[PDB]
């Protein structure tokens, strides 16, 4: 060796941490990562282990579970259970007080993991450029801060993820994000939450189901119709279900200004010339790839879209021994592309065995009340880009609900198949166990599923997953790009 | 025509109606559908629409839901939900009205689908065969009862399914099983469950759900451990979970005589030769095929093992022209086998397509708390039937058990693969969403998966099911029926 470090990763995050990780033990190389704090909170958030460990999925899905609780005491009354229900709330203190006992408890396995992995050290602080080989690790995000070290590296990987955009606004500081959400002292009684993102609807979601007495959610979108790019059946369901369970959803709508009324609330003018108060107001409204304080200037690293470091099929930048993965790269912005990218680096550059990751038909899910399970194409896209598309449709409420009161709670299936060979494009669900469900749905779709593999698979009994199999007439076509009834050319 | 009907089905259950429906319909054939009575409930518990509908699957899964309740209320309290716990116990009177308005709503939606359908008609009574082309519905079960009807028919299709099997032991008649189990007054405090099948389990679970005050529910079973022909990690896991969560497993035990004491109660003497007090207790030790009582030999058909009617790939009996399926046929005693089976029976007979039911790779599960899902092979058994073996096995605990307090509830997958092509054998999940899970899996190995198809899938972040796409190394080995660490060669 010549130099001090194989590779310096710039975040710990989903993608940092299983590529650091992997080089070091599996390939025996020097790895630096860098990440900015050690232990998750404010005011800087992300910290060892990114976003997904400290103010993303897992945090997320706790107080989700924890919401979800609203919905399964109510249902229970049927089936028996009685208790006292008029004028009940739960307390958030002790949910956030039970989330960060998780979080950082994840942030401590982490370190155990440096102390005992040879090769792998964790360098605390803001990374920036200097040269293809050179990374500087300073005290602060301020380019005029001190230098805490300097990494002379082979190899830089750039996972530094994704940052929540503002609305640009007058009175836009008085509002919160899912960064800040994570920390507050109190469920607030008149929630706002701003967007249509899978974010915006999951934590409508949470505070719908952590509010006090008399207290309310308002989800605030922009657009038509709330989700954008999921299927438009699912996505009017589930509008149509939050609204069931007491998330009052407004559209084409939009925060004019903010101005904060002197007992602490927050009074916000809207698009349409309304006025009204909310205790706090969330803004879920995008996440830019955080760039922009790396000096990628500097050494030379080109940056397309918002700051999106543009990379080819293997993760390459423009500078050829400089590499970036995860949310940095604005693909698909979910924490297990993030670590496959990372998986397929460490195999191509010091495996000596090249990877490209697949981004088509990967599986995701909402964590909304109820959930989304996806995975594929959606009937508007699958029409686009092939000549005969086959719609199926199932919806169904599972017998349970007649007992349990919530009659709204429709189970939904959508299948899209390519009508040509039958070959599935597309599943899309709505309901319970749906991100469960879909994962092994994901496997079969990477193995090239058709649709009559779903109808030849005999059923598991009394499952909502066995709708899957019970589908055989399409529901109707599309015939090169337009939607048909009956099939006939 | 020179027949009454083309189709005379004995047994209006998940086999028999799904038969009988698509003749009718399908194949507009003239089919008539015999079975016992019209709604639920004792002495005669089964009904149109079969075990399933009326005392199996659809009631059970009902009753198991209502009891999962007492976990989820006690495991809200982490998360904020404060109620008062001490003293509280679930209204079974009320839950079983829930669950009879639901089967007998199932019910009356079946007599208004023989008024709308033409060309099947339903027939109430006890059948019994005369020879290959005669069916005689009876007033009662005895042979010498009035005669209702004579049904002069071209095919037979035998669909009666099964029946409990009893004890054989002094106060035998003081016990109940799965049929009396659905209709009892009061839930139980002292409980003894007999068995160790899927039966046994799930109602265990159920009165453990259910129990008053001080009440308490006991698993007896004669064997080593419960659940033959399961996962082995699978069934100890569950044991150690089922113990966890207040029922008390007794292995290698059997009631020896029963006494009915004059308070009400049951006085049981066991194996061991100790005595205990129970206010109810069940038998499900075994389900034998009902053809005792349909005389058999008149039409001289051939039954095998405890009186199943032996039946070829495609359904067919002794007799050319009488056809039997499902739990009658003693072959996978499932709702959507004998579904198939009679999907089968049509598409070759009247549809002139022949098609045999794969019994093989069918997924299936148990709902007991936690529930099982499983699909394939065990390890046992693959072991003797290939030359190389892989086994892969996981075990975790979601991470929302550090807040809910249910530390026991270990997540658990086991995969078994035929080492020399990495085609999956097996897959055996315990835990939350295990029968959800399972059935998207089982269109997987249908399509003859390999392990490289499962980690080579992007998983969905938190799920549990994204644990099945994180399994490459094998956790051991066996080398032509033996159990070995590595694999040497
Ligand atoms: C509210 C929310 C919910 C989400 N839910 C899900 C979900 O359910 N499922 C899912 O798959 N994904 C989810 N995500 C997305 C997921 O968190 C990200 O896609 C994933 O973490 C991206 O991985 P990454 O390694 O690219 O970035 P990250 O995991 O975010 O890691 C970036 C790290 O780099 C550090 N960093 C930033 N700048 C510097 C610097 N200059 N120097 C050193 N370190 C730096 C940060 O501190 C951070 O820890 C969610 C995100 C949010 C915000
Ligand atoms: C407690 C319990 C739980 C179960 N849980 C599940 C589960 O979770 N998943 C699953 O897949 N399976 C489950 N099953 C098994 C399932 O119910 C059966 O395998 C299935 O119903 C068999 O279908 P079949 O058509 O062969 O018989 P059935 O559906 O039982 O139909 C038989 C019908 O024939 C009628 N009959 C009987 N004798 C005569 C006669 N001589 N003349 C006229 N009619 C007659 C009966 O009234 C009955 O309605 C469960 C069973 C039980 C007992």
């Amino acid at each position: 060796m010549s130099r001090a470090y194989d590779l310096v990763v710039l975040g710990a995050g989903s993608g940092g941490l299983e590529a650091g990780w992997n080089a070091a033990v599996t390939h025996k190389k020097k790895v630096a990562v860098v990440d900015v704090q050690a232990t998750h909170g404010p005011p800087l958030f992300a910290a060892l282990g990114g976003t997904c460990v400290n103010v993303g999925c897992v945090p997320k899905k706790l107080m989700v579970t924890g919401a979800q609780y609203m919905d399964l005491i109510r249902e229970s009354g049927g089936f028996g259970w009685e208790m006292d229900r008029e004028s009940l709330c739960p307390n958030w203190k002790t949910l956030i007080a039970a989330k960060n006992k998780v979080v950082n408890s994840i942030n401590e396995s982490y370190k155990s993991m440096f102390a005992d992995t040879e090769g792998l050290s964790f360098h605390m602080g803001f990374g920036a450029l200097q040269d293809a080989h050179t990374v500087v690790v300073r005290k602060s995000e301020d380019p005029h801060s001190d230098v805490l070290e300097t990494l002379d590296t082979e190899y830089i990987l750039i996972a530094t993820g994704s940052w929540p955009t503002r609305l640009g606004v007058p009175g836009d500081e008085f509002c919160i994000t899912s960064n800040e959400a994570f920390y507050l002292e109190d469920a607030p009684k008149r929630m706002l939450c701003v967007g249509g993102g899978y974010i915006a609807v999951e934590f409508a979601g949470i505070f719908n189901g952590y509010k006090p007495c008399g207290g309310y959610v308002d989800l605030c979108y922009r657009g038509d119709l709330i989700l954008r790019g999921f299927d438009t059946e699912v996505r009017k369901s589930l509008t149509k279900q939050l609204g069931a369970n007491g998330i009052r959803v407004r559209t084409n709508l939009n925060p004019t200004k903010i101005t904060k009324n002197e007992d602490g609330s927050n009074h916000v003018h809207f698009n349409d010339g309304t006025e009204e108060d909310y205790d706090q107001v969330m803004l879920a409204i995008g996440r830019v790839p955080r760039s922009q304080a790396l000096q990628l200037d500097k050494a030379g690293v080109r940056t397309g879209k918002n700051g999106a470091v543009q990379v080819d099929a293997y993760s390459k930048t423009s500078v050829d021994n400089i590499y970036a993965i995860g949310d940095v790269t604005n693909r698909v912005m979910l924490t297990p592309v993030a670590i496959n990218e990372g998986a397929a680096f460490v195999e191509t550059v010091f495996g000596g065995k090249p990877r490209a990751t697949d981004h088509t038909k990967v599986a995701c899910a909402v964590f909304s009340i109820p959930p989304i399970g996806t995975c594929g194409m959606t009937e508007e896209e699958a029409a686009k880009n092939y000549e005969t598309v086959a719609v199926y449709a199932s919806s169904f409420t599972p017998l349970m609900h007649n007992i349990s009161g919530s009659k709204h709670k429709e189970f939904m299936i959508r299948i899209i198949t390519n009508e040509s060979n039958g070959e599935v494009l597309g599943v899309h669900m709505l309901g319970d166990s749906a991100p469960e469900i879909i994962q092994s749905v994901g496997i079969c779709m990477k193995m090239g599923a058709k649709i009559s593999d779903f109808h030849s698979t005999i059923g598991v009994h009394p499952t909502s997953a066995e709708e899957l199999c019970s589908m055989r007439t399409p529901a109707y076509f599309y015939e090169s790009g337009k939607r048909v009834e009956k099939l006939s050319s």
